[PDB]
DNA sequence: TTGATGGGAATTTCCGATTC
DNA sequence: GAATCGGAAATTCCCATCAA
């Protein structure tokens, strides 16, 4: 048989908490959590039923798939990754207090090292390039399933399969965009209205403001000695499609990332006759 | 004879460097420097000419002079003090190679027993109250001047009082840092207030900063909340009334930060009240 | 060019508010 | 309570500039 992933991880949203924040870094949310209710990281066994074993491992973004050296804590975890004992019953395969713990950058080779010495390597890589002679990343994870069999004296190893990358939301580059205040919503169809956007941390080199309508589009404009401390940005409105607006036309506004083409949730704006 | 500052420390302005970021921290500005010329702590020996040695180490700011764990360097620096030289004549005394080098949390208590072993207690306090020290006396460091005249046979030991200078405050600490205001929303507004402002500002701490409106006799607060203070940088607030709500011309006040803390003042911003 | 300076940002660590 | 989380503080790091 084979195993599948059910509810995929969150991508965006949560902090890699490093080891002196101690305890567990929470718990991976499920990509279609909310407050109402909160799902959870879940797989199933296609085409089984009965005991085994689930072994969960942090493994990188891109296809060689090495190993990762940041490690999962929490409920079921040690020495860096998830390892339970599987049940019959199932209802299906939940995960929820999985945490994601960052290491120092120092102890990036110990812990790769210490990693592939458990033997765990799952997609078995060649030796030369999973201890690396580049970066690695370390801001994006992946899990890694990997499901045991009976044959115990647990060894039938089906598929290792990964989830969607999972992305530190501490970093700048890959946190999620969010606009948390604006001075105004709303300006002259003719633009050039100054609009003081504050928001979560960006980088000056690596962000514009998106404004957005059916079938158009129009960019922030400013310069990167606009973006205040990371957390603030004071742009002007770009002229609309429609200079000679006669009623006011509902436009959505958003960060963009250029690197990823990331985008904010949309922000209403009203374009004004004037 | 006795020892006088002519040039006290600027106080607030510079960071200090720690440890890890190497080479030196700057150097030490006078109180009165501008941008033509840059001034030097200087002092001068009260009433004496001849040899001596003059020790500079830094010092805590409250009443009973506790030794700094933060250290000096530059010029004639080691060990984390300043010693020794200036004997003959050029009889203004002035230190510019000085840097302020702050230590981690961690290294506090070995950096003061580090600094006592080598026999440096200015105002000699007791032991008992070394033991302490750790607080926000990390980021105000005072210097302190000891300077030992020639003695019986020509050694350097006679010791005149230390004085210490004005506090120096550390720029990276957000409680000690200089206040500025980058940039704002508008500087107008109707005399009844009540006018939503946008000010992107340096690092403030939302529990302990205000915006001040002040004109010949009259002051006014911002008028915001502690979630009105976005990453520290920027605050969201709304004018306050101003004296005259019957506003015939325009009047223009100063509006600046202010910290409660230590009643510090950014650099004031021309505002101006409108007729409503 | 070489090294010191200045000032912003990245990286780690802490801590108080909320929530479990 | 104990745990989680969002914000701030504490250290490092790196680059753009100015002195060497």
């Amino acid at each position: 048989p084979y195993v599948e992933i059910i509810e995929q991880p969150k991508q965006r949203g949560m902090r890699f908490r490093y080891k002196c924040e101690g305890r567990s870094a929470g718990s991976i949310p499920g990509e279609r959590s909310t407050d109402t209710t909160k799902t959870h990281p879940t797989i199933k066994i296609n085409g089984y039923t009965g005991p085994g074993t689930v072994r969960i491992s942090l493994v990188t973004k891109d296809p060689p798939h090495r190993p990762h050296p940041h490690e999962l804590v929490g409920k079921d975890c040690r020495d860096g990754y998830y390892e339970a004992e599987f049940g019959p019953e199932r209802r299906p395969l939940f995960f929820q207090n999985l945490g994601i713990r960052c290491v120092k950058k120092k102890e990036v080779k110990e812990a790769i090292i210490l990693r592939i010495s458990a033997g765990i390597n799952p997609f078995n890589v060649p030796e030369q390039q999973l201890l690396d002679i580049e970066d690695c990343d370390l801001n994006v994870v992946r899990l890694c399933f990997q499901v045991f069999l009976p044959d115990e004296h647990f060894t039938t190893a089906l598929p290792p399969i990964v989830s969607n990358p999972i992305y530190d939301n501490r970093a700048p580059n890959t946190a999620e965009l969010k606009i948390c205040r604006v001075n105004r919503n709303s300006g002259s169809c003719l633009g050039g209205d100054e609009i003081f956007l504050l928001c979560d941390k960006v980088q000056k080199e690596d962000i514009e403001v998106y404004f957005t309508g059916p079938g158009w589009e129009a960019r922030g404009s400013f310069s990167q000695a606009d973006v205040h401390r990371q957390v603030a940005i004071v742009f002007r409105t770009p002229p609309y499609a429609d200079p000679s607006l006669q009623a006011p036309v509902r436009v959505s506004m958003q960060l963009r990332r250029p690197s990823d083409r990331e985008l904010s949730e949309p922000m209403e704006f009203q374009y004004l006759p004037d």
